[PDB]
């Protein structure tokens, strides 16, 4: 599928983008991973897929940083084919009471760190005539939640500059687009209800408490479902999807 | 992969009907055929993939053909796992000038029939623990262009029964939701081409492309073919209630 | 404001188009009222404001009467300058039991009724170069509800007409926008209060119930309120508004 | 009718915010105006309203010129009752060329004083019982262009913080909404209209409007300060949340 593409997908290490990580694999890509902690196990986890790996640890809120993490793309891979931004972090507080630190926080990671991606791996793309950008944003792209002012403003901005992405490289093969998931099970949500079910009460019922407000299925996205959608974007059926955001999210914004 | 899977493709004999009854059968669906014209081209397109199709002629226009479809489905393959709400047709005019005729004709067709193929077939997939409702809507059910008002008008309810229908089916494996393509080459569009070339027919079919679709170039049938399968797969699992737009960039400015 | 205009409204005997008529005859526009009742008590209720009115009783589901509706608003009025087309009529049940008589009657009344009102108001507007058309939508123009097939299609096909009818009369004068309401204080919404009232329990508390799931300030948009944003669409600042569809809800779209 | 109250508008020494402020003090209300240039000119057109006015001039980019602009307003006025967060920047590049100091001043004044602006005017909106939050986002807040990387983002950022803010004050009499212009003839606009032109000026101006705007005529400041007062009124009390464009008909297509 995509044998001879090389993927960089951030904060990689863990959850959604070691998820999206392993399908990429799977598919044949070699991928470069970016996120904290010992990254034997992660590069492990991908290379027995048949595939080659590095990492770089980069603290995509640093700018030199996020440099040092594409120039790494660029001396063992040659540069990125497909870019799979994925973010970082959230905080909740009423806006009045948001605390500085964390606004600017949230938006360095969530919403800078993809233009700073895309303007490093885009040159390339050109060159070689194809490429794929895929934002992971969320339903917070699209509608807003209380308590959420930073990462919603944050997940709005990718969204927007995913469309200016996709129009600036609409007459090229080079396409950019966002997905846009509700509640994903990631390993913190399953620590959630891991807490629950240690407490000794039932983990479908702590799942099922977690989603009801905002997720009509009841039911989670996985990192395994995103990461075969970004499989699909890098197909050829993905060539003319340019600047679009598709949401996963068992129904939040269908209301 | 959708071996052992039935789908119906309304509006199938011709344009991206045809071209996504190609894919799933392809994938191993076996095939419901619908729409005017010679059934046979179609028949044998979809037969070459070593499944199983029947075409059944229904005039969605009208409530008991739709009825009358459904129940050979049943009759035929044991009902319907896989839904595509495709059939279409376009007329273009100022809202002052449209004709009644064609309001009420696109409304039936581009609309109705979508909730009439909707309503038959949510039984048995919620009785068979698995289904998937696709509409073919357009960018046409996100954003207007002149002369549409009734295509514009039925591609929106389109989208709007959508959401509804992805919500009330969200606790169940079965989800619904709507591909909303840009400009794809097919007997549709060439009629706006030619009614703009009446002038080189190719410099009316760039025009028409490069005022709405920034990448220059269309969606093909086979791409959107590809998507249906993708949202009959597992991952398309917690996909509902939702408008996935493939449109070279129209929507994205 | 409105002196020397005719808005013709529809569904105007009570609430929401009885609430606009009243705003727009005390900016001194006259009315053409339409809807079921012995309409003396409505002409008497605009009349009062110093305003000419009359009424005619077309049931909008037939082509025929919504004619008559027009020739009358002609004969007396010499045509429409501001048409506000408000709805009908809602159904609830599940997509697969919702019944095919209430598809075609909500489909007519609060999709198609917004087309011939519409093709028969415009050309008037255009020859004297002025002219509103206001859709009263729906928040169900925008998002989907449980139980509401029929009335979200119909109220989307609303927002999506409102757009092809604004860019079709972009380069001239005349304007159509649509006004999408969360939950309205309807006289049908307050019978279903004053008979919780009735029962003994306490009316706002029955409101706070009604609005708890969909709109979030737990208050009531009312007719008042939407006559207003009505009148200020009629105003020279709302002579570049074209083809939106804003919405009045107490947040119910903002999540 | 503004009788009362006191209205804060950022970057209202020129274009749409001073549009919006002459209206805000024609209707009554105290006005403290900021941005930079002589304030005197911009003074004299508050005051000719029969108001009191006074200018700050505050540097949006840095957060403790903010909250001393705020603290000013509390101790002039008593503070901020109608808060315009209006000031902003353009810059146009691609997004492969896009200054990296363009890219964070866009987003601090476009997003973050948004925020800083909102943050330090709601809890005395909160305590005196009523308040509007009112921010100047964009047709860029809902879709893109090219060329507009950090500007789309910022407005986009905007549209969503309207969201959680409007949500956050739902149960109160503060609300929090956004007003979506197309193009308005202002500074930033003819600055984009001479690099297009570098050529008839005034051909440039118009192929500049009709490539995004069907209606061929731009938004006045006028127009959107009357619509800011129409949500400072009663009428505006449930309006919560929202991105009403007004656009000459961009977003419909
Ligand atoms: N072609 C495009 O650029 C484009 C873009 C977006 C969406 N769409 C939508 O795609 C769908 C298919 O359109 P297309 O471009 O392939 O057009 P097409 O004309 O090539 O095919 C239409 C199909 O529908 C059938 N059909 C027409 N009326 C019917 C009826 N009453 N009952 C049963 N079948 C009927 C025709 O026989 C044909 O099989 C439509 O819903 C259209 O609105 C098309
Ligand atoms: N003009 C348009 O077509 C258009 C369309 C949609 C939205 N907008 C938005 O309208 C708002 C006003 O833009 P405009 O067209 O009137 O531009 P303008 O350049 O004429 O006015 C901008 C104002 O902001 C001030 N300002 C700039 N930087 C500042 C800073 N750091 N701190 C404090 N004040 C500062 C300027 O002094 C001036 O008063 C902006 O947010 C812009 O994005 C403009």
């Amino acid at each position: 599928t995509l044998k001879g593409k090389t993927a960089l997908v951030t904060g990689s290490t863990s959850g959604i983008g070691l998820g999206i990580a392993q399908v990429l694999a799977r598919a044949g890509a070699n991928i470069v991973l970016n996120g904290f902690g010992d990254p034997a196990p992660a590069l492990a986890e991908i290379a027995r897929h048949g595939v080659k790996a590095v990492h770089h640890p980069a603290d995509l809120s640093d700018v030199a940083q996020i440099e040092a993490l594409f120039a790494l793309a660029e001396r063992e891979f040659g540069g990125v084919d497909i870019l799979v931004n994925n973010a970082g972090i959230q905080h909740v507080a009423p806006v009045e009471q948001f605390p500085l630190e964390s606004w600017d926080k949230i938006i360095a990671l969530n919403l800078s760190a993809v233009f700073h991606g895309t303007r490093l791996a885009l040159p390339g793309m050109r060159a070689r005539n194809w490429g794929r950008i895929i934002n992971i944003a969320s339903v917070h792209g699209l509608v807003g939640s209380t308590g959420k002012a930073a990462y919603v403003a944050a997940k709005h901005g990718v969204v927007g500059l995913t469309k200016v992405v996709g129009l600036e490289t609409a007459t090229s093969n080079v396409t950019c687009n966002a997905i846009c998931p509700g509640w994903v099970l990631t390993p913190l949500v399953q620590k959630q209800i891991d807490d629950r079910a240690a407490n000794g009460g039932d983990p479908l019922q702590a799942q099922h408490d977690l989603l009801a407000e905002k997720q009509p299925s009841l039911a989670f996205v996985t990192p395994e479902h995103l990461g075969e959608l970004v499989l699909f974007l890098c197909s050829e059926a993905g060539s003319q999807v340019r600047g679009a955001a598709w949401n996963v999210d068992g129904g939040w914004l269908a209301q």
